[PDB]
């Protein structure tokens, strides 16, 4: 809901957003592991999350 | 729902996933332009989006 508990050690890296013109069309993914959030941790760092890695805890 | 539409030209680019611990906790970052879907293009890149960079088409 608003925290989630991890339940494996993930080793940080990058992932790349698509470049794309107006008015193109996009299929979307919607397989749980290609599934993401924006997340926050204790310490203030932001990034992204995949779902299938965590769960809900608050 | 399963296809987006473009409503602007985006520029391609990288975004960071956090790294964590087993049992760590996280808060979600539930902003609407914190929102990303995973995509695929006409020519079968894939990549992350901003889902308000985008419209439901299909
Ligand atoms: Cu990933
Ligand atoms: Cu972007
Ligand atoms: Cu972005
Ligand atoms: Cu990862």
């Amino acid at each position: 809901a608003e925290y989630v508990r991890a339940l494996f050690d993930h080793t940080g890296h990058d992932e790349q957003e698509l470049p794309f013109k107006k008015g193109e069309i996009l299929r979307i993914r919607d397989k749980p592991e290609e599934q993401l959030w924006n997340a926050e941790n204790v310490e203030g760092k932001r990034g992204l999350i995949h779902v299938v890695l965590v769960e809900k805890y608050g």
